[PDB]
DNA sequence: ACCACATGTCAACGCGTTTACACTTCGG
DNA sequence: CCGAAGTGTAAACGCGTTGACATGTGGT
């Protein structure tokens, strides 16, 4: 299963979906509120469950239960892979020069102090 | 702010910027870029709509350079909107020292793809 | 028991796309 | 001139969202 062939078609809100997943595993609501956080606005969870339910049977998504009111919801490997593909595709497209280079450097660098 | 351009656009819209920041370009030219990326013909009575909505959002700026042909590149404005995205995904991207050192030879191997 | 939490589900609604026809412009 | 290039554009159409109702769980 190639994830190219399966996630340059998702919605902006899917993709958004996978990448805070990228970060880590995380139940509905955790990440309804991250999506908030991103747009913000407030996500209507009619909406969130239905495109979690999508991403899960296109493969890229798993779908668990932590207790049996909670799933827990994952990026399988193809997942995986589908957020990795955008990344190298924005980047292709970005770094267009040394400049350019350098500021995704910086942006990086930065990125892993905060994690310390 | 960056971020408030940038959330709203679509998947399509943002591919159309991404592609502008490698290069400014004219109409069938981006088609084609996309069309690549897409796998599948893009139609052309999409685009212009995007490319003509993404001028009143202000992040594209619309030039003349036939006056049958027109040439697309991003205002600062877009710009500041592909830089913000990017840095939402790299901030939930990088989130171990693997993620980061992924990212640095992804980053390298563009690099040296510029010659 | 109480009442949040967590997710399920949907159809009237919103809205962008598809699929056309259409124009003016440049090359040979 | 004649065809392709390049762009314009609108209505049927497709299709995801909105905004709500809904169930069941877990905590206190
Ligand atoms: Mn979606
Ligand atoms: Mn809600
Ligand atoms: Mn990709
Ligand atoms: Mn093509
Ligand atoms: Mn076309």
């Amino acid at each position: 299963p190639d994830a190219r062939s399966d996630a340059r078609d998702l919605t902006a809100f899917q993709k958004n979906i996978l990448t805070v997943l990228g970060e880590e595993a995380r139940y509905g609501l955790a990440i309804k509120r991250e999506l908030e956080e991103y747009y913000g606005e407030e996500v209507n969870h009619g909406r969130l469950y239905p495109n979690l339910d999508d991403l899960v049977n296109k493969g890229l998504v798993e779908k668990s239960e932590l207790d049996k009111r909670t799933n827990e919801y994952a990026l399988t490997n193809e997942g995986f892979d589908a957020v990795v593909d955008d990344l190298e595709w924005t980047l292709s497209k970005f770094v267009a020069d040394a400049d350019r280079r350098e500021r995704v450097e910086t942006i990086v660098a930065d990125d892993a102090a905060a994690l310390e």
